[PDB]
């Protein structure tokens, strides 16, 4: 393992985490909304019919803490709790999540038109799927 | 914008997924995890922060935050002086965690990518930094 591979990893890490944190700010959502969005996005990611436990585990979230945000989400109609207990997005929940994601994506399009040319977007299109491959790596 | 929107939806997902994978390779349970987030937040802000600027910086709620600090102090990772800083052990945990994510990424990039894939990433990477600094 070369040191140059170590500096490529350091760079890739800072770039991908730094871009992810900017996209966080583009949610345009106060503390309460932001905490809620994370839970919501997590449920949709896991396929939308999930135990509190599975959700806590996937978000390395604490059982105690999720219990309370799940409580807020139901009061606000964004999730629906059945049946073991499983939570789902209500269609208000979807409209909200997809909503925020549509904002962040509009934002990014405008970054990409202002920051990059066509051949640079084409590189990002080739490179982006390799991020997924590293994200899904099993050794 | 159809392609444009396609690219941006993919790109967002690709970045935030690998960043999710990165914080898993902390290999921390929930309690140790929730903590690194405040540690990094404090480090990122220069490390002489009050709870409020902190809570504010990070889109973060104060119940949550107050409770994390007390764990952090008791664990020996932060020092209190109404302002808050990282102890050396806290600087050590944080940077140790960063190192280990890097070590993990290296193995990942050597195992599942070929040489030209890694070079595309070296080439595309910086573009990610520009989109992040788009103020």
């Amino acid at each position: 393992p070369t040191n140059q591979d170590l500096q490529l990893a350091a760079h890739l890490r800072s770039q991908v985490t730094t871009l992810t944190r900017r996209l966080r700010r583009e949610a345009q959502a106060d503390p309460v909304q932001f905490s809620q969005l994370v839970v919501l996005g997590a449920i949709d990611r896991l396929g939308g019919d999930v135990t509190p436990s599975e959700l806590a585990a996937a978000e390395r979230m604490r059982s105690s803490n999720l219990a309370a945000l799940l409580r807020e989400l139901e009061r606000g109609g964004l999730i629906v709790r059945h049946a073991r207990t499983r939570v789902s997005l209500s269609s208000e929940g979807r409209r909200n999540l997809y909503g925020n994601r549509a904002k962040r994506e509009e934002w990014l399009v405008r970054a990409m038109h202002a920051c990059l040319d066509e051949s640079e977007r084409a590189l990002l299109a080739a490179a982006g799927p390799l991020l997924t491959r590293l994200a899904q790596f099993e050794e």
